[PDB]
């Protein structure tokens, strides 16, 4: 075979979302420091054994001559490593091996050049001849959420492949980006079993999220970890809208807001609804009204007449909500009359003080905004499923803590999770802070038995890295926050998958 | 002398008193379990082993009184070569028969094939196993009781470690565990793929660092304050001592196995007890626990406290409308610790202990502290804000918010109350036992606590007590602190760690 012994390369490249990898014999995008320490540390690493063996012992990095070309000059050759370069024009290249194609290089290297692993770093010319000829075991690619303008692009990958790894996602003011790993397709110690002292052989889970995905660091996996979770040992339950659920009790997500926007992209996620939902809460509205005036219908099954007249709401007009979420945000305490009434000046005006409390008293203990008002939840359409949420500030970055006491993973998780990242990084805007965690805390946490099927293909599903959001910098204080301010970057996702709600 | 008869693995059972047999007999009622983890442990073959012999077997060896004390349909016991050392039988059916240990250890070695050797008494064998350094691991079952008894486990060497412990576990009769000492003496895709610095400084504090499986609860404990320390931002805050903090952790417990009282300090249950009493009472009077002696209250109730809070017409430990008023009385307009509520505002515990018997599967099972409205007249607005049940399985879960958690002083007892209060419920519901879930929100350690804690993540935790209710109690308000008992309980000393007000 022409490529006898070429094979086991290991490509690293960055990616944008059209595939474009080069413009003009440059990178398209703007440098990207963060992936470029990736490629280095990725690229220089001798295990530790090997290097004690062989203490000057050094990697491999062959590329194309215009990738060559297309490298600042005052960093060639590349530090610490052997560097390799194919060409049919030019002869000589200082402090570099110069081959005429890729088999005759591979085969020198190998008999004749000690060193440790080989990568390939493009362009498409290599690259192209390396998928092509089956001679790559592994890729190491940052994807970009962004197209870009470009001229230079990396083959598909053959299906061959599957992603092994992902990484959290991060983000430049230009773009969102993460790393993953792709591999070809083709235990623990026992007192590891022992020491749990309960059964040895245990039946393993019935679902498992993206199961060829060992290194699970994108944080959505906290969210289909969950699913899979309830699907395999959460108990089928009664509830009140008279389809069952499958249920468990406790989890706690996390998610880093300086990186990313925990937008789901397991499917595609209705944005538009969720920041018009929470412009709506900001404002103190219960008139359900103002949310179908403008294409929102999220509450409407829930201010209807029927399931007011069925919950003893039979004086209510149709889509007055009581006394809900924004209700007490704004006015805690007040009397509540219809979703007419003037309560200027009535109760207490939760999201106003603890905004102020951030910024006058950031290290008190009690930022928390309230809505279980045990007081009104009789006069409530729904008691609040989003119940109180806490804030913290420590090195100038504020998080966020919410407690959800009923958690309904296939409809309203999902847009929870963006909701309070939201408003998280409203309030740190309009406080000077930069941003935290947002801590999820589910209580009954469910899945209704008729999105199994919905759950069952989403949890399959690869994740995109996650978007990023911008708010408008000039918004100083959060009631002056419109949805043009409100801003989503670089959102890729799955298929929406319809799921019907329960009531 | 025993060149060749090293690396024997001991499995053994031990009372808290050492003692391991009376009248030839185990000392204790039958644990089931605990034999399943023996037979489980020593009938163990790896796969890479067991695929090149499948006949192979692990030996077992014992002195011939344990032997007798086996009930005799067990013998020899099944998958094992059974070996017993004797100078007075010769012969015993099933099994091999030797005269001393090293003499065995050196024939089974040479001349029969098997692939590893148990010990597994009595006190004859563990002695001289254990004096002649013949061992390199142990499997020890922790017993949090005294039982009377004649036959003794050795002192186990100080060139040993523990560095396993198994969740605590109970019968009716006993907490335990399962322990593992053994002698003193990251693939790069992992670091690269985290995307932050592949080298990484260890953490400056770990808790009990020579425990590698790490499965009793309290190390969920431990860990934060190591966490925190590590980690966690030096900040100022109302008190004017400044505190370690970091935001969001959640802890469980298995009520159903064990009771949550730290063991790697002696922890002060009574005010506890007293405590969650007063807090179902309703009451808002710090007398009631002054008189009773329990004081951690009491300065919140100061005269200094409240002048400078702004509680100047308020008496002298009238706490105003905290965590039993807003539980039996939320919404109603608060007077003094002297006024009568009955039958004023809406009495959530009532209410949701009615629920869980009348609808379990109710999603507001809630409990709320947090009533924005009386925040202002409380002399310290709750920590322990919010609490929420959930049941399944026939079994009753909680899980708590604890906006604020002083982890050197506060937390011990948060844990330990939530955990009584889920067991209460549960039986005048007519309920098992689940889970207690704790959520820690700002999460913190006091500048002076840090000694203290230090202290403490070193030291190894004894197995969980267990918590006992008596079984005639049918309403809440009927606990007496007579009516609620933690049995075996065992713990390292008390820490001394002192209020920032
Ligand atoms: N984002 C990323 O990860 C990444 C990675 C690499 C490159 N890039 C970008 O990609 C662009 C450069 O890549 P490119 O594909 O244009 O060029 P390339 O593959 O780097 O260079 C092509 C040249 O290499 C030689 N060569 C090697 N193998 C060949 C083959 N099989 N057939 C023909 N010639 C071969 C030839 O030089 P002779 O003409 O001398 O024979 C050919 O002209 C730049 O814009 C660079 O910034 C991006
Ligand atoms: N909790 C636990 O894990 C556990 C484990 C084991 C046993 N136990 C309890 O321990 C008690 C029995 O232990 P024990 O200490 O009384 O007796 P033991 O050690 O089981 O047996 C003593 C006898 O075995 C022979 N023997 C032991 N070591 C020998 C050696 N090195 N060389 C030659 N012979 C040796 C001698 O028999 P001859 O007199 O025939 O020479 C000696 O009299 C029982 O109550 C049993 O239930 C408890
Ligand atoms: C993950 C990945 N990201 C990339 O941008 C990338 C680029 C190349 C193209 N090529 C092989 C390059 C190597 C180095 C370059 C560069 O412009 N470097 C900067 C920073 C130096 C460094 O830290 O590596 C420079 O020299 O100024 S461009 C090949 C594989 C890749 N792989
Ligand atoms: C059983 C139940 N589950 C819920 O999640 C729920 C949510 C709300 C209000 N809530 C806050 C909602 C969030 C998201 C929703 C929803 O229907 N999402 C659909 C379509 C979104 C759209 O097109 O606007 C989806 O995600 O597919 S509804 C009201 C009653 C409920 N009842
Ligand atoms: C961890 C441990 N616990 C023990 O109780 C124990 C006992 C011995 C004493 N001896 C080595 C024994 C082996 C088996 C026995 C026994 O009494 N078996 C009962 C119980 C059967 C079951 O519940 O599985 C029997 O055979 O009926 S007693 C040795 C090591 C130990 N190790
Ligand atoms: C800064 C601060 N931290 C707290 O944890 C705290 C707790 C209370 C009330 N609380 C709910 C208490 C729980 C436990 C306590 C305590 O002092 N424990 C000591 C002594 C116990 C005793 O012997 O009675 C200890 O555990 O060492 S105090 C009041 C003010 C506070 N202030
Ligand atoms: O923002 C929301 C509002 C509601 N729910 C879900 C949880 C339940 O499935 C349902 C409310 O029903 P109850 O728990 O109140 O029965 O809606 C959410 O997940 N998020
Ligand atoms: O049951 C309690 C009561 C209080 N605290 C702690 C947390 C804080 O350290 C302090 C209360 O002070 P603030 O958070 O309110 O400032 O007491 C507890 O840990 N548990
Ligand atoms: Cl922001
Ligand atoms: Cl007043």
């Amino acid at each position: 075979n022409s490529y006898e012994g070429c094979g086991d390369l290991t490509i690293f490249v960055a990616v944008a979302l059209n595939k474009v990898i080069g413009h003009k014999n440059q990178i398209p995008w703007p440098h990207i420091t963060h992936d470029f320490r990736f490629l280095r540390n990725g690229t220089t690493y001798i295990p530790p054994e090997v290097l004690s063996k062989n203490p000057d012992i050094q990697n491999v990095v062959i590329f194309g001559r215009k990738t060559y070309e297309s490298i600042p000059k005052a960093s060639l050759p590349l530090k610490n490593r052997i560097n390799v370069i194919l060409s049919r024009t030019v002869k000589e290249v200082p402090g570099c091996l110069v081959y005429e194609d890729l088999s005759t290089a591979i085969r020198d290297l190998r008999a004749n050049v000690p060193h440790n692993k080989i990568f390939i770093l493009g362009g498409s010319f290599l690259y192209k001849e390396v998928l092509d000829n089956g001679l790559c075991d592994k890729i190491y690619l940052t994807r970009l959420n962004k197209e870009y303008p470009g001229d230079t692009y990396f083959p598909d990958i053959p299906d061959t492949f599957e992603i092994t790894a992902i990484s959290p996602t991060f983000s430049t003011d230009f773009v969102s980006y993460d790393f993953v790993i792709y591999e070809r397709k083709d235990d623990p110690p026992f007192d590891q079993l022992l020491m749990t002292g309960t059964d040895i052989s245990v039946p393993k889970p019935k679902y498992v999220a993206c199961p060829g995905v060992r290194i699970r660091n994108h944080e959505e996996f906290q969210y289909l970890d969950i699913l899979a979770d309830v699907l395999s040992h959460g108990v089928l339950k009664p509830n009140r809208t008279g389809t069952d659920a499958y249920s468990k009790f406790g989890y706690q997500m996390r998610f880093d807001l300086s990186r990313s926007f925990p937008l789901l992209t397991t499917k595609k996620v209705a944005l538009r609804s969720i920041i018009e939902e929470l412009l709506w809460f900001i404002k103190g509205s219960t008139n359900g009204n103002d949310l179908l005036a403008k294409n929102v219908r999220i509450w409407e099954l829930n201010g209807r007449r029927d399931f007011l007249d069925k919950n003893g709401f039979t004086d209510r007009e149709e889509h007055d909500l009581g006394p809900i979420y924004g209700f007490q945000w704004r006015h805690f305490g007040a009397e509540y009359l219809d979703m007419h009434a003037d309560y200027t000046g009535k109760g207490i005006d939760q999201l106003a003080e603890i905004i102020n409390r951030i910024k006058t008293n950031p290290n008190d203990r009690r930022l928390i905004v309230c809505s279980w008002n045990v007081s009104d939840l009789k006069k409530m359409a729904l008691p609040p499923c989003h119940c109180f949420f806490q804030f913290y500030v420590s090195d100038n970055k504020l998080s966020c803590m919410m407690h959800q006491r009923s958690c309904d993973l296939g409809l309203g998780v999902p847009f929870n999770i963006a909701s309070y990242s939201i408003l998280t990084a409203m309030v740190a805007q309009v406080c000077g802070l930069g941003l935290g965690e947002f801590v999820h805390n589910l209580a009954d946490a469910h899945i209704y038995v008729d999105h199994v099927d919905a759950v069952t293909t989403q949890i399959a599903r690869i994740p995109h890295p996650f978007p990023r959001l911008r708010l408008n910098p000039d918004i100083r204080n959060i009631e002056d926050f419109t949805i043009d301010d409100i801003v989503v970057e670089d959102y890729v996702s799955h298929p929406p998958i319809p799921m019907a709600m329960s009531a």
